[PDB]
């Protein structure tokens, strides 16, 4: 074993330990040692590669290294391919700043090709940054070769999905209203949207709409989205819904029977009864007449009209709303649009042309009352859908767009997920199975540049659709000459045309890329090109035994892969999720935000060492909600836990190489009972860790984990020093040398996945092989004691309660006290076998075991005013001096008959009842209590003179330890002391002469009354001089 003198920061042990990682391929071989064992497949999530990484992405990434280094330590083998997230809106958005462009148009001006470069270049960036972070944390994952989803090999695989659900006819082109984002200018897909709510205050309103060939006849038409009035169709009524013609003022409006005492207020008249098939066919004139409706501006029937709301005359744009647009559809009416893709008024609607339509709400209702037409305004509270990238208010919006037939496999997706074991459980019937519950068809067709083609082409002729698997297909239906080295993106590939095999016309491919979300949830075939190489290598690596990313992927990379996998083959491809809560910065969600919640983790892996930032992720609360970190956690867990292993591994290794101790060597092993104690304590720890880690519970394996040291710290080796500090390597130093061995031994390896660059320095070093490619250790039971753990930790609670009263009276533990009453109300502990270890711990001559306080309490008396004030009147005060007068027997007395009389000063004797007097026990004379309630410590407070001398004479001893290691003297050698002090001084040392001698190796002991030159050193508030004058 090596040395740990040397101070070394914990960026510096960290950066060795890599290397040392780094010439021996210790990853790699812990992945081929473990050939032939059985698989346990792991799936990493791609980071996506636009922003810096955050301390909130280290969470993740140390909860799959933990459980990958723990899977492969007991004896599986876990392939850890890293993976890159490089396509979509996420990067594009980011790139376009960059450039200080935005939309389509600018991007088209720029170049497609030049603004893709751009691209490449900046996820080419951002993954160096990723994989630096990643290493430093100590996630072992191969980014040497990572799949990447703008690689060609990738997006084949994808290809081939797609190509192969299009067989199936699940990938099919509709024009439906979707949810769509005016500023990135595309349509979303159902989980983005559902990332992207916030809660909005707009005007929903109730316009007059004047019937055609009536007069003062006005229907009372309700609408959430004032903006789409102009684009009006027809009005929609519920067939078998009541409605009236009632007379308000000099009017007549047409409104739902239910609803009219509501819309219509101060003062109106009912005049006829009407059904909502009456009032199918009767026309109207629009609130706008900007826009002209060849077959519409009618009244029709639809089936989700309520009458709990609105009006139950309900206005219908057929282009901005799925129900609208399929009622409208169904009467044969005239579909009409009057914004761009932009979300602006188009020249249909003069006056607001060129504006964003949410943005014209106010002017809308003022146009409303100038035409005579406004009824009703009110505020409307909800929630409202925003681009989860741009922050940009969503629309709906017809529109031509490629989806992915999710719903008709709905059955299939709900099975897979009850297949699956969530952490935390609520999830898999909350927030990820409802989605599934709800699900709608999956819109994967985005009108941008950078990401995968969507690889359909359609023959202009005959609108006939090809959808390549492969770049062999691809080139097998082209009309021109298509190269190997074709580049499967845009512009590359909108120059491949094909020939129909229907009408041999000219195929196009549709110009849109896909969802992001599709690249990622296709990793499970693309990282290994399947199914054109890896067959067999995918085979073993399908489905997933763990996943383990936020929470946030209920609506992205969970939801993803499910859908690719069921789509594509039918089956769930994971087994497991992890679903981790978010990380937060004394309040809000980190994040590449404005404020940038997160800290920089490569900073604080810097200052304290990856380990603590692992420790303090895994151990100060658990990953499965909200998670508010602080740099205070880590610092504490450097602290409180790293730095602790170092010591005593430090402590450890240079005694054994000053005792010249070999764990080779056979010795003779008088092992005592703190050695036993700690070995239990060892494999208790083991046996609880392991538990914990089989069902995912770091937080609590960790926890007990960090119990274990402290007491092997705090309680172990400090009480054990002087076996390591002794000269001869008899029986009982063996035993302390052979179970710290076995203890840093065993503990780096449970500590490995936890903080593997700690574990393995303090492994590597005393075992010369990594700890990473080891097994996990296993309870040895034999060397369990229950009995022995029960006590000690019966003793330890004691001994706390002494150092609380020694704290409390400001008795130092230097000074010693006479005794230690310990009354326990029962014979539990063999308390015989501790003595000598209270006695030392607390410092007390006298340790004794009582099984009652009777000798050690006494009682005064009070009276309760409260309860015997009127009782007596006037004599109260009286009463109650005379309860405090009374003798230790006469308050005993009191507590066991629950009567007394007193006796006043007039000869006036009283009876008190139990209620009239307040009782208070306090300790004897000297004596101090402290009790949890199981234990009663009493301490003997008073101090003697001897025991003062003798507390004088145990500082005089460490004073002269501590002047004899300044001067460098060698420790076996006798030296004549010279001590100049007070008479009290003098006659402490005089007294305790043979206490001296025997901690102090001195030839002679000379009490001077001045020294030359001497060293004054503090003895207590007194001012002692020594000197040390070697013998010759
Ligand atoms: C599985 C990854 C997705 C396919 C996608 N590339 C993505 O979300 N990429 S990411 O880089 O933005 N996210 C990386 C991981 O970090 C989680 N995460 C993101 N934000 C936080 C946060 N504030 N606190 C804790 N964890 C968070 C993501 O869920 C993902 O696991
Ligand atoms: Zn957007
Ligand atoms: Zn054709």
């Amino acid at each position: 074993m090596k040395e740990v003198n040397v101070r070394e920061s914990s960026q510096e042990r960290e950066q060795r330990i890599q290397q040392q990682w780094q010439k021996g391929n210790v990853f790699q071989q812990s992945v081929q040692n473990r050939e032939g064992y059985p698989s346990f497949v792991f799936y990493e999530g791609p980071p996506t590669a636009n922003g810096l990484p955050g301390v909130h992405h280290a969470l993740g990434r140390t909860i799959k290294d933990v459980v990958a280094r723990y899977k492969t330590m007991t004896g599986h083998q876990v392939i850890r391919k890293a993976g890159w997230d490089t396509h979509g809106l996420p990067v594009e958005l980011g790139v376009e700043k960059q450039l200080g462009i935005s939309g389509k148009h600018d991007i088209e001006a720029y170049g497609v090709e030049a603004f893709i470069n751009k691209c490449k270049e900046s996820v080419f960036v951002y993954e160096k940054q990723w994989r630096t972070f990643t290493e430093q944390l100590g996630y072992w994952v191969d980014m040497e070769d990572p799949y990447i989803t703008l690689e060609n090999s990738y997006i084949e695989s994808v290809w081939n999905v797609l190509g192969t659900i299009h067989d199936k006819g699940l990938l099919y082109k509709g024009h439906r209203v979707s949810p769509y984002c005016p500023s990135c200018q595309t349509s979303l897909s159902s989980h983005e949207v559902a990332q992207g709510y916030k809660d909005v205050k707009d005007l929903t309103v109730t316009v007059k709409f004047k019937v055609k060939n009536r007069d003062n006849e006005y229907f009372l038409g309700w609408t959430t989205t004032p903006w789409t009035l102009p684009s009006n169709v027809a009005l929609a009524v519920h067939e078998e819904m009541s409605y009236v013609r009632a007379e308000q003022g000099d009017s007549v409006y047409i409104v739902a029977e239910a609803l009219a005492d509501k819309v219509l207020k101060g003062e109106y008249s009912v005049l006829s009864h009407h059904k909502g098939n009456e009032l199918k066919g009767m026309s109207y004139e629009p609130p706008f007449n900007f826009v002209k409706v060849e077959k519409g501006h009618e009244v029709v029937t639809a089936d989700y009209v309520t009458d709990q709301s609105g009006t139950g005359v309900v206005h219908l744009a057929p282009a901005y709303g799925e129900d609208d647009y399929r009622v409208v559809k169904e009467n044969g009416f005239s579909f009409v649009n009057v914004v761009d893709e932009k979300g602006q008024y188009t020249s249909e609607v003069p006056p607001f042309q060129g504006r964003f339509v949410k943005d014209c709400d106010v002017d809308i209702v003022r146009y409303l009352a100038n035409q005579d037409v406004l009824y009703h305004k009110e505020k409307h509270e909800h929630s409202y859908p925003f681009c989860w990238r741009c922050d940009s208010p969503l629309l709906y919006y017809a529109n031509e767009s490629w989806f992915i037939q999710t719903t008709a496999l709905k059955e299939q997706f709900l099975k897979n997920n009850e297949s699956v074991k969530w952490y935390p459980d609520h999830i898999k019937h909350g927030r990820f199975g409802k989605f599934l519950e709800n699900m709608v068809d999956w819109n994967i067709s985005r009108k941008r540049y950078w990401g995968t083609p969507l690889n359909v082409w359609e023959c202009e002729g005959c609108q006939h659709q090809v959808a390549p698997k492969s770049i062999k297909e691809l080139q097998k239906h082209a009309s021109h000459y298509v190269d190997d080295s074709i580049e499967l993106h845009k512009p590359y590939v909108d120059d491949v045309q094909l020939t129909c095999p229907v009408c041999s016309g000219e195929m196009k491919r549709t110009p849109e890329v896909i969802d992001v979300w599709f690249d990622s949830g296709s990793m499970p075939f693309a990282q290994y090109h399947y199914p054109f190489e890896n067959s067999e290598l995918f085979q073993k690596q399908f489905p997933a035994d763990v996943i383990a990313e936020g929470i946030d992927q209920t609506r992205g990379w969970f939801y993803s892969l499910m859908a690719v996998s069921t789509l594509f083959t039918g089956k769930a491809p994971y087994k497991r999720v992890l679903s981790l809560g978010h990380v937060l910065d004394e309040n809000g969600q980190k994040m590449s935000k404005s404020k940038g919640n997160a800290l920089d983790p490569v900073d604080l892996i810097h200052t304290f060492g990856a380990d603590a930032l692992r420790w303090a992720l895994l151990a100060d609360s658990a990953p499965w909600n909200p998670k508010k970190f602080s740099e205070r956690v880590v610092q504490e867990a450097k602290s409180k836990v790293i730095d602790t292993l170092v010591n005593v591994y430090g402590f450890y290794v240079l005694y054994a190489k000053l005792d010249g101790y070999d764990p080779e060597q056979t010795y003779e092993l008088k092992k005592t009972k703190l050695d036993e104690w700690i070995l239990s304590r060892l494999h208790s720890t083991v046996k609880r860790a392991t538990v914990h880690l089989e069902d995912y519970g770091f937080t609590s394996a960790a926890r007990e984990i960090a119990v274990f040291i402290e007491e092997l710290s705090n309680w172990y080796v400090r009480r054990s020093r002087d076996r390591f500090w002794s000269e001869g390597m008899d029986g009982e130093k063996a035993a302390a040398y052979d179970t710290l061995h076995e203890v840093l031994v065993t503990l780096s390896q449970l500590l490995a996945p936890f903080t593997p660059f700690v574990a393995d320095d303090v492994h590597e070093n005393l075992t010369g092989k990594s700890v990473h490619l080891a097994d996990y250790p296993a309870c040895d039971q034999t060397k369990v004691n229950e009995k022995l753990e029960k006590e000690m930790a019966a003793v330890l609670q004691v001994v706390e309660l002494g150092r609380s009263i020694r704290n409390t009276h400001s008795l130092k533990v230097k000074q010693p006290l006479q005794s230690l009453s310990l009354v326990v109300t029962e014979e539990d502990v063999e308390w015989k076998a501790y003595r000598d270890v209270i006695k030392d711990e607390l410092n007390v001559k006298n340790f004794n075991v009582e099984q009652d306080d009777d000798k050690l309490v006494s009682y005064v008396l009070k009276l309760d005013f409260k309860q015997a004030g009127p009782k007596f009147g006037k004599q109260v005060n009286e009463v109650n001096q005379a309860l405090k007068n009374l003798s230790e027997e006469k308050g005993k007395e009191f507590v066991e008959q629950g009567k007394l009389s007193v006796t006043l000063a007039s000869g006036e004797n009283l009876t008190l009842e139990t209620e009239d007097v307040l009782v208070e026990k306090v300790p004897k004379e000297g004596f101090a209590v402290a009790s949890n309630g199981m234990y009663t410590a009493v301490l003997d407070t008073a101090l003697t003179e001897e025991l003062v001398q003798e507390g004088v004479a145990r500082e005089v001893i460490r004073a002269v330890q501590d002047y004899r290691k300044k001067l460098d003297l060698p420790v076996n050698s006798r030296i004549n002391l010279e001590l100049s002090g007070d008479e009290e001084v003098q006659k402490a040392v005089a007294k305790f002469e043979t206490l001296l001698q025997e901690n102090l190796l001195l030839h002679s002991l000379s009490v001077k009354e001045t020294i030359k030159n001497g060293e004054t050193v503090k003895v207590g508030t007194k001012q002692v001089v020594l000197r040390v004058l070697n013998q010759s």
